[PDB]
């Protein structure tokens, strides 16, 4: 009653919800992306908290400290782990859900714009566009990811090549801090700024919102989506890939995608067919890339093009609040420095994605400007000398077929060792993955040596900085959860 007590002192009630509440389940429920996380069995938090302004927030901050009741934040709830609505094992928590405070206020002219945590990446891709068809921002491919969570890991699309990670575009925040005190970038301090922008979600604070740079893109992109079996040679196509991706020119972005023995090349190019026919005939003509190939549409018709294939449904797809996509999801990640014998390769087409409870493998080649970037110059360590990224992605649509897909993941996560980054293994935070390890709790505060065993694989060189940072601003680990910074003072 004491922490309830003091939220409805400054809260109004109808932002504010207990278990007992009518409505909790709804408000649970609706941006839980994972639908291993929703079933019973989960710990569930003890009230929700939807603030409409930022001094709720404060007074949620303050209550929870005055009645030590630790807060998760959620913005648009894609956690992997869903760490920002769950805990793994049993506490008392509140949910402070920001999904009511969505707004986004661009300057086109400025090319600058404010972005509340709780919009999704779909409406804030959209504001932007309803302001100049030649203004984009390099964040994540799907839509109803939310901002807040987003930017805090890091985030990274289809123009990570061009313009880096959506973290490193981010020029000024509005924070509220684990005693309720709110700042901007003049009011905290390097560090605290440095750390929030990459450096992982909840551990830093709550960010209200967001303010970006926008950058320039041509009125007319060009997509391709070329397949290749592995009758057609796709094992050697790649094999070439993985060398030449991550050093074509910047405007030039070629993933793929791959989920049996057949490897599918997605690609973004900022110019015309005209351009990218005659660079791909001299770069990578091993694709065997023609004019037959080319999409060009806007930019901002290449976000639901990319993720859905869809060319139609502008404002279905970017502003989609209804979330009947809950499948159950496993993900895992790797960072490749050096390229693959070709017969690893032919392992992973011929025969890890084509095993039972096989999953999907997605390969972000990098160099260019998000490799420009110095390691240590945000938290995002992952920059200089990395061919590609991999996330291994796995689906599933029924209560009780979990234990197949979750061998797969494992058993393949092992395979690839010798091959993939060591010491540490790294991982994208985003790509939150609880098996990497989890924080050990020691007097009610997590311990530096627990963190460090995910933390180098996140942040590498860049973690010792977080948790130094950590210790100035929450030194007792007020806003934690079982994979966040932990506090490293003296
Ligand atoms: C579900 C999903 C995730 C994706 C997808 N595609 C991605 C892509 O193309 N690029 C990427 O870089 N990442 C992609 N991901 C992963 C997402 O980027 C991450 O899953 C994000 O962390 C999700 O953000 P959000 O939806 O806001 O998740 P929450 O669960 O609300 O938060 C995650 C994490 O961060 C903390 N946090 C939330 N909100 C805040 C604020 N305002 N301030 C600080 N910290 C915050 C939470 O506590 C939690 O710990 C494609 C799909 C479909
Ligand atoms: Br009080
Ligand atoms: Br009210
Ligand atoms: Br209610
Ligand atoms: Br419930
Ligand atoms: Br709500
Ligand atoms: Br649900
Ligand atoms: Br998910
Ligand atoms: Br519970
Ligand atoms: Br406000
Ligand atoms: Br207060
Ligand atoms: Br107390
Ligand atoms: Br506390
Ligand atoms: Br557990
Ligand atoms: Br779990
Ligand atoms: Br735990
Ligand atoms: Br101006
Ligand atoms: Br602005
Ligand atoms: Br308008
Ligand atoms: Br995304
Ligand atoms: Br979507
Ligand atoms: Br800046
Ligand atoms: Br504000
Ligand atoms: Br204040
Ligand atoms: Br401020
Ligand atoms: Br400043
Ligand atoms: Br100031
Ligand atoms: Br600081
Ligand atoms: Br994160
Ligand atoms: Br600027
Ligand atoms: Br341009
Ligand atoms: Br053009
Ligand atoms: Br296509
Ligand atoms: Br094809
Ligand atoms: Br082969
Ligand atoms: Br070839
Ligand atoms: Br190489
Ligand atoms: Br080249
Ligand atoms: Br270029
Ligand atoms: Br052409
Ligand atoms: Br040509
Ligand atoms: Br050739
Ligand atoms: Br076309
Ligand atoms: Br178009
Ligand atoms: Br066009
Ligand atoms: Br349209
Ligand atoms: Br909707
Ligand atoms: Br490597
Ligand atoms: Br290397
Ligand atoms: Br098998
Ligand atoms: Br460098
Ligand atoms: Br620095
Ligand atoms: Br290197
Ligand atoms: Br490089
Ligand atoms: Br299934
Ligand atoms: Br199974
Ligand atoms: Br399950
Ligand atoms: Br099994
Ligand atoms: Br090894
Ligand atoms: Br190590
Ligand atoms: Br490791
Ligand atoms: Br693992
Ligand atoms: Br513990
Ligand atoms: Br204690
Ligand atoms: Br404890
Ligand atoms: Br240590
Ligand atoms: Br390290
Ligand atoms: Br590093
Ligand atoms: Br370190
Ligand atoms: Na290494
Ligand atoms: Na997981």
């Amino acid at each position: 009653e004491d922490f309830l007590g003091c939220l409805v002192k400054e809260i109004p009630p109808r932002l504010l919800y207990a278990k007992s509440s009518p409505a909790y389940p709804s408000v649970l429920g609706q941006t839980i992306r994972n639908s291993r996380w929703s079933s019973p069995d989960n710990v569930k938090p003890l009230y929700i908290i939807t603030p409409t302004q930022v001094s709720h927030i404060q007074s949620a901050v303050v209550c929870g400290r005055r009645h030590t009741v630790r807060i998760r934040v959620r913005s648009g709830g894609h956690d992997y782990e869903g760490l920002s609505y769950r805990s793994l094992q049993p506490e008392t928590f509140a949910v402070v859900d920001l999904n009511k405070m969505r707004a986004v206020w661009v300057d086109g002219k400025a090319r600058t714009a404010w972005v509340d945590s709780g919009a999704q990446l779909g409406e804030l891709y959209y504001a932007i566009y309803k302001a100049s068809p030649t203004l984009a921002f390099p964040a994540g491919v799907c839509p109803t990811v939310g901002v807040g969570g987003h930017f805090a890991g890091g985030g990274f699309g289809m123009l990570l090549r061009k313009y880096g990670i959506a973290a490193e575009n981010v020029i000024d925040v509005k924070l509220v801090d684990a005693n309720g005190k709110l700042h901007d970038k003049k009011s905290m301090g390097d560090d605290h700024f440095w750390a929030v922008r990459g450096g992982g979600g909840e551990s830093f604070g709550i960010v209200v919102a967001w303010q970006v740079k926008l950058l320039p893109v041509p009125p007319t992109v060009t997509i391709f989506k070329i397949s290749k079996t592995v009758s057609e040679g796709a094992v050697d196509i790649i094999n070439k890939w993985q060398v030449v991706a991550p050093q074509l020119p910047a405007d030039l972005m070629i993933r793929i995608i791959a989920q049996g023995p057949k490897a599918t090349f997605e690609a973004m190019y900022l110019g015309t067919c005209k351009t990218l026919t005659p660079l791909m005939s001299s770069k990578f003509p091993e694709l065997g890339m023609n004019p037959s190939h080319c999409n060009e549409m806007s930019w901002i018709q290449s976000i639901p093009f990319v993720h859905l294939g869809h060319r139609d449904a502008l404002e279905d797809d970017l502003l989609n609040r209804q979330n009947s996509f809950k499948p159950f999801a496993e993900y895992k990640s790797d960072y490749v420095y050096q390229p693959f014998p070709k017969t690893v390769w032919e392992q992973i087409l011929n025969t890890w994605l084509v095993k039972p409870g096989a999953g999907i493998m997605i390969f972000d080649p990098y160099g260019a400007t998000i490799s420009a970037t110095p390691e240590s110059a945000t938290p995002f360590p992952h920059r200089k000398g990395v061919l590609f990224n991999i996330q291994y992605v796995n689906y599933w649509f029924a209560p009780g077929a979990a234990a197949a897909p979750l061998s797969w993941s494992k058993d393949i996560y092992n395979y690839m060792e010798p091959y993939v980054s060591k010491n540490p293994r790294q991982a994208y935070a985003n790509y939150r993955d609880i098996d990497l390890g989890r924080n050990e709790v020691v007097n009610d505060v997590s311990t530096y040596a627990s963190g460090k065993v995910w933390g180098q694989k996140y942040f590498k060189g860049n973690f010792e900085r977080l948790a130094i940072t950590k210790g100035k601003v929450d030194p007792t680990d007020y806003f934690r959860n079982e994979q966040s910074i932990p506090p490293l003072i003296k």
